[PDB]
């Protein structure tokens, strides 16, 4: 049996393996390799670019904070946009919200969405949910376009090598905040804080421009590199996304695996070494 | 340039790679392989039976949070012990408080230590501290022995599949027990909750056996297997680990880079799915 090893020049130096149990599908798409394999020991396994993008054993992490730390805390949100996502984790946490109305995605790569689809149905089953629209675009031409503003935006990227290059600017973070309502909220992957504190820094400065509040969170999860990745959290208002206003206690909450009411909070305690190196911005 | 890849049957189907920049020492000891190297990106790497023990860009994170988590809940520690830890790490961050007046060690492979002194001078610097003494011995052993009581023990363990192997059972657990003062701690290396949740229920069991207050907390360090490691927390006291009772304000704390008082009460706020597991124990 062979091994998948992830190799990067956005982590030189370290390297991180999964076992193959088997091969399910490649192919290259008009904007990317796209691989999807079962793991001896992670379940299902999607590869985009030679970068993993989510494991069937823990990719509950990941959607669950990306999605509930700000809806939690937006009191009535009723529309919410997600940009990249193809894999509809995002997608499927958001439906649990009965208050929600409508959900828009904006994915550039079908194959993306159609590969979960067939291959990860519990990750992709809230795109039977009427209240997804789908579209298959640039998410710079989308935010550009759409008329409609927004409660909550996820922005669910890949990293800054590949199409997601694109979201990882200050021109991108206007549109964004152009794209919110007035108490509107923002979080977006940002990163490993064990190995990307320059692009942290530098995400936090071009949010400091728009946003009068941009706080950072961090997630465990072990197939990422460096074993974490978080979120950068942008705010409108005075108050930001620290504190939740609800608890998540009805029925369709009751199968959450990481998100709690207390570990919200806690995800923004960070390492003293990265306070330090983002107090001045 | 050759990688170094850690492969165990500890994490099946997983395997995480540094990349060599240079060999500095290997030999097999009475007790177990250990390799030295300077890896291109993480400093040197401490590796014994083929497993991470350290590396010098993250390992302040593991010692800084398994030290003075007890450490800043103790009163006034006199007395504190360190069980395997031959590395020196957590000696180095005992030696910042100004009360302790003894710190003993007991590690039963003394080429730990010694490598530790030569190549690893940042971390093995403790060493030269008048109050600290060391014992090659085991630390069954030692426990049965020694006549003193401890303010603190910190068992800085290596993984069940070794000499460690014997620290990890009921037997220990109760040893230590005895080993303590009538208010006094013991925090101990207990595994990965991304994989190890059988191990983690099991010392929690054996834990709660003696103490009256057994609790677990997480560590971000990305060169230990999924990227987390966790501390079990004992306490003979109703009031457990979770809250400091002074803050590390001296400048002998001041260079600190991941403890601070906040995230030590976080690290308590773990993920949904231990919470649950861990429940009814
Ligand atoms: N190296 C960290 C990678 C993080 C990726 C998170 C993620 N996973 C995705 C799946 C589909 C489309 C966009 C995505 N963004
Ligand atoms: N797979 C997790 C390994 C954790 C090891 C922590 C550790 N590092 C050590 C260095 C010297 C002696 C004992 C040690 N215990």
């Amino acid at each position: 049996k062979k091994w998948f090893s992830e190799f990067s020049i956005m982590w030189p130096g370290q390297a991180f393996s999964l076992k193959i149990k088997k091969i399910l599908y490649e192919t290259k798409s008009k904007y990317q390799n796209v691989l999807v394999f079962e793991s001896t020991t992670y379940g299902k396994v999607l590869v985009l670019d030679g970068v993993i993008q989510l494991t069937e054993k823990d990719e509950f992490a990941y959607h669950e904070m990306m999605t509930h730390v700000p809806m939690t805390v937006s009191k009535e949100p009723k529309n919410v946009l997600v940009v990249g996502g193809g894999d509809g984790g995002i997608i499927r946490e958001l439906c649990k919200y009965k208050s929600v109305e409508n959900i828009d995605i904006c994915e550039i790569d079908e194959t993306v969405i159609e590969v979960s689809k067939i291959y990860f149905k519990n990750i992709s089953c809230g795109y039977e949910d009427k209240r997804v629209n789908v579209f298959i675009e640039d998410a710079s031409k989308f935010l550009e376009n759409v008329t409609n503003t927004y409660d909550v935006i996820i922005v669910d990227s890949s990293d800054p090598i590949g199409p997601a290059e694109t979201l990882f600017n200050q021109n991108f973070y206007e549109k964004i905040y152009n794209a919110l309502k007035p108490n509107g909220y923002c979080v977006a992957q940002c990163e490993s804080l064990w190995i990307h504190v320059g692009t942290i820094k530098n995400m936090i400065g071009y949010a400091k421009k728009l946003f009068k509040k941009v706080e950072y969170a961090n997630i465990s999860i072990p197939t990422y590199p460096c074993g974490c990745i978080g979120i950068l959290c942008c705010s409108k208002t005075d108050t930001g996304l620290t504190k939740p206003n609800k608890k998540l206690e009805s029925k369709e909450f009751a199968d959450l695996k990481y998100y709690n009411y207390e570990n919200h909070s806690a995800a923004f305690k960070l390492p003293a070494f990265l306070l330090k190196e983002i107090e001045n911005i």
